[PDB]
């Protein structure tokens, strides 16, 4: 399926150079296309909106949910007993921060094979593709992958190889895996496939509600598969900043230095004011030795206070400058509410959107996929596949 | 009023920017050269009249403020016009009990009626057409019979 | 295995110049290529940073956890009292010094051999490379180090300098380790190189948890090993600090002294002028002496300005400037978690991410090392092997 991604590379290149010319001027390296950023503002206020967003969505407390609800409650328990010995925490935070970016972060959460160490897979904007309908549903996913000499299992790599050619021994060979809607079938087929064919024994079906591959947005917008950020349209405000305060700093270090002008048809020479003890009195003219003296005192205060501007309403736009309740007392108990409605009237329906895009999905796919080697004996028949209850 | 905001600050930014650069003009007739000053460790002295190099001083500081001062105008007024910059009980405590008839007569006394009208133009219809269309096949049953198709009473 | 690191030195050295160039303008000599910096105010934050962390991640108090559970007790109150009277404090404080500063320190801890003094090895990027698959787990380490003449037991050291040559008696030569993932088997193997060569009657293997050599990053970055720090995102905004107050300095002391100019076609001497008590009448034209005056002392405070702004940007950047409950009470009791939430609202998911990189792997590896000569009775059979439970 490479000719897919080829075909409808199109239909995410205004995506790509919105995220990545969106991404410069925020934090350095989760795009590429070192190289620091001038000034940083937006560096700060982005991990503030993850770690605020982290405790929003999720934290340590019961999230997710007579004499039947305890058979409930146990496999509400073990999930997040299977969510932190697993370090979910560790790369959802990834995923989140490139939420905030760009705008699709996948999430691959392949399957268990025992009680091993299972890391959730992220994939950015620069490696796959969605396909959406008119109502907003998924129809197929191709991602993309480079891979290593000896990091892919040797158990297929003798056929695909045995077509001919002595290659390095650590040749990048790009590797796709395409899941897709049936045409009559509403289950979902998944495959890999490497070097421009299927796989060799490979191919698998999933259920109709868990995908093994969950795509998200932070704002959604019809009429096409992806999704905007509000960095998006902070994206100019922030430019602004670090043009301007890169001409600042690069003002301020001409003006601290000193070339101290002396005239050529003068009496006085340099040689001898270099060579200066405190108090001596050396020969010269006062009039011939001057400096630069640059004289813009009053011009470089409408470049700082035009700098205050935008650096106080990034502060409110990027949910910092709030002096909250991190005092904490060795848990968080009603904090959740508070942070995620001031992220709420401050960002849009980004606690709305994940609360159905990011907790419904991972939640659906884990009381799935856990459940297939199944760890926890389900007592009753009456809700086996019951609600799924997200954010409150 | 939004417009002139963006078109006002649009050149306020432009200004800041081509105020804020050092565009050091260096006479030609001269004895100075430029290509010595560009080289300076700081407390070197090279040689040069101090008549020559000047800088640009575009000097306008006070021509500014107004700029400014009619941006925090529009910036004040456009902050109560939509509903900004008040101290609300977004503090809450694990729930919205009491809050929807604040936050509900706050926006009533400011936007218009649009509390009011969006009591009976979405909070009517979209309860009509989903004790329509979700009892089409009915997935729970109505006991009684006097109040079959009840009354649709929204906002309060 | 030389020709391993010889090889994949391009997978490190932009990960190297990176950590360099950025450990230059933080601290002086925790990586080389005295010369102090100009001025330090990210040497300050630094060890704030450690201080604050050394506290948060582990403190004195117990991190690590019906009349079955007493043995769960012991065994992991045991390991407090192995983790004090070894001194891992010493050198961990070193370990994440290096961890805000270049991204990737390893930590070695070998076999107990007793219950002497067995240190935590440490070692820097300049050092050991690592390489690690699609999902982010290790494949691979490398690890160098230079050895003295007589710092290494010569147990060994007959057969591999027996090949030819007078050597001088301080001849520091390269020693090499390697640890690998073996092809069909999971378990990892262990050996020492020498010389280019094996070594006699040393090679080991190692269960599935815990390494011996437990690498680190501080922010998950995939597609690569390694890692980077936040203080390669304020890099410029700290570097633009010491290139501006070396000018400011050398500004100030060139402006505090006093070259006083003394006309040469006057009448007064400077020989007179320089014998001088206090009161008594020289003589001499007025305006002759004149001193430089270089008057900039608005153009001074753009450059202290700038350097204001800096300051107090930097101050919360590092986690300074904070009042906090530093005034305790002969422990600290509740203190973790709000230095740990604060550092958790200021850096990224850095008590995140150590919570699964740190006392994770640090756990496994002294749970599995310190029974293999078994100093403690485990009494039940049904959590021998029990889960890890860090940070909470």
């Amino acid at each position: 399926a490479k000719s897919v991604y080829e075909r409808l590379k199109n239909d995410r290149a205004p995506y790509e150079t919105r995220a990545q010319n969106c991404a410069q001027y925020t934090i350095p390296s989760l795009f590429p296309k070192y190289q620091t950023p001038w000034q940083a503002v937006g560096a700060r206020g982005l991990n503030n909106l993850a770690s605020k967003l982290m405790l929003a969505l999720f934290p340590m407390q019961t999230w997710m949910r007579a004499k039947v609800d305890e058979g409930l409650s146990m496999v509400e328990r073990i999930i997040m007993n299977y969510i932190e010995s697993n370090s979910y925490r560790v790369t959802l935070f990834e995923a989140l921060k490139q939420l905030v970016v760009a705008g699709n972060v996948l999430l691959y959460l392949p399957e268990p094979e025992g009680s091993n160490y299972n890391p959730m897979k992220l994939y950015r904007l620069s490696s796959y593709v969605v396909q959406r309908d008119a109502f907003g549903n998924v129809l197929q996913m191709v991602t993309r992958d480079q891979i290593a000499f000896g990091a892919l299992p040797e158990d297929i790599r003798k056929a695909v190889e045995g077509q001919g050619g002595e290659k390095k021994a650590d040749e990048t060979i790009d590797v796709y895996t395409h899941i897709y809607l049936d045409e009559d079938s509403g289950e979902y087929l998944r495959y890999e496939e490497v070097e421009g064919m299927e796989v060799q024994g490979s191919d698998g079906t999933y259920p109709k509600e868990a995908c093994p591959y969950i795509p998200i947005r932070m704002v959604r917008l019809d009429g096409e598969s992806y999704g905007r950020s509000y960095i998006e349209e902070y994206l100019g405000d922030l430019r602004s900043l670090e043009n301007l305060q890169e001409a600042i700093v690069k003002m301020s270090m001409i003006s601290s230095k000193v070339i101290g002008l002396v005239n050529p048809a003068g009496i006085t020479q340099p040689r001898r004011l270099t060579k200066a003890q405190t108090g001596d009195f050396v020969t010269g003219r006062p009039e011939d030795i001057s400096f630069l003296q640059l004289e813009k005192q009053a011009d470089f205060t409408v470049a700082k206070a035009v700098s205050d501007a935008i650096e106080a309403r990034l502060s409110f736009a990027f949910m910092l400058n709030s002096a909250v309740q991190r005092t904490g007392e060795r848990v968080t108990a009603e904090e959740i509410r508070y942070v995620a409605s001031e992220l709420e009237d401050t960002l849009g329906g980004v606690y709305s959107i994940l609360s159905q895009e990011l907790q419904l999905p991972l939640v659906r796919v884990l009381l799935k996929q856990l459940q297939a080697t199944q760890q926890i004996p389900e007592l009753p028949k009456e809700a086996v596949e019951p609600t799924i209850s997200t954010g409150l």
